[PDB]
């Protein structure tokens, strides 16, 4: 997998924000993380989260993975890196997020995230409290 840069046009919420990407807006879902909806128990929490995270970032890549480039709502599902940061790992370590089931092949980061989540698990993180 190789990583694209983009810029952030507007951070939508925990699991969605809208990039320029190759010259075009778009919305992209995250992969591999079901984030509390914007509202449900933390679902604030880990929309500031991305958000801070992405607004003041310096760079942002996007990086697609093995599998289907979008879901049928026409968004683009990758992983989403932020200074070189993963949102996608940020997220589930801080314990703001599930790892969600593998969609169409997409599974390339499953197992980091997987270890991720244990950790957040073991320290009763936020959702895990």
């Amino acid at each position: 997998l190789h990583k694209e840069p983009a810029t952030l046009i507007k951070a939508i919420d925990g699991d969605t924000v809208k990039l320029m990407y190759k010259g075009q807006p778009m919305t992209f879902r995250l992969l591999l993380v079901d984030t509390p909806e914007t509202v449900e128990k933390y679902g604030p929490e880990a929309s500031a989260f991305t958000k801070k995270m992405e607004e003041n970032a310096k760079k942002i890549e996007v990086e697609f993975d093995k599998g289907q480039r979008t879901d049928k709502y026409g968004r683009g599902l990758a992983y989403i890196y932020a200074d070189g940061k993963m949102v996608n790992e940020a997220l589930v370590r801080q314990g703001l997020a599930k790892v969600a089931y593998v969609y169409k092949g997409n599974n390339t980061h499953e197992q980091l995230l997987r270890k991720a989540e244990a950790q957040a698990k073991k320290e009763k993180l936020n959702i895990w409290s």
